[PDB]
């Protein structure tokens, strides 16, 4: 469960055998983010520091920081893949709200036009693009937070 | 003023016309940090995002993230200049506690590394001149280890 700031695996609701992964786990900025096989213990490129940057409780905004690279999960365009570019912590496209979907959460960009984290094509297999796409109350837009 | 998380200029108590500045303001990792003139408006390399990563109130730990580069203020050595390298957010050397320098007030603070032995954010040699090195140095809560958080 999401209990505020901390380190987490972020796991797609339709495919809990997978997690959110910065592709190839390199220190170069700009990796795209996809679902990937979890393993028994997650790799640091598949662990994320949720870091509070504004507000609290209902008004909390967070950076979602890759543990390996230190880069921030960012939406660039609606219905396009998310990535971890080098970006200012004050850029709203790198800021997210984490809200109960109805346990299970949506991850919503501070720029409302950019939407929420969404697994492309409702995939349940490793290597699926994770998009920022407009909210549709769909199961591929729901996520678990597993504290690590 | 400090309210926990936020974007700030971090201003040394002895030299309030200066702030904490990532030297040269480039995007490459590894800038050292010095004091530098505030100016009429802050440059982005002299703005810092305080981001909560663990705990709360008394047990709060923060990243202090450069606004321009997104790299984290880090202590690398005892009594040595601080820097903004590329580093994991879970690395204790990049994590800080921000504590009132004296009780019964909420305006002057110490900035304390999570690695105890790395100490406090310190203006070298009590300098009041622009361009002074900012160190992680032995923690004494001296006046060169006290800081204000200014923010619009």
């Amino acid at each position: 469960g999401f209990k505020g700031v901390g380190t987490y695996e972020i796991v797609p609701y339709q495919a809990p055998s997978l997690n959110l992964n910065a592709w190839e786990g390199k220190l170069e900025p700009g990796a795209v983010v996809r679902t990937y096989t979890r393993g028994d213990k997650p790799s640091d490129n598949a662990k994320w520091q949720v870091a509070l940057v504004a507000g609290s409780g209902d008004s909390a905004e967070y950076l979602i920081i890759n543990v390996h690279s230190g880069y921030f999960l960012t939406a660039t365009k609606e219905n396009h893949i998310v990535s971890t570019p080098q970006i200012s912590p004050t850029d709203p496209s790198a800021r997210w709200t984490i809200k109960p979907a109805t346990e299970v959460f949506t991850i919503n960009n501070k720029v409302s036009e950019l939407g929420q984290l969404t697994v492309k094509d409702y995939s349940t297999h490793s290597g699926a693009d994770v998009l920022s796409a407009s909210a549709k109350t769909a199961d591929n837009q729901k996520w678990y937070f597993d504290a690590k």
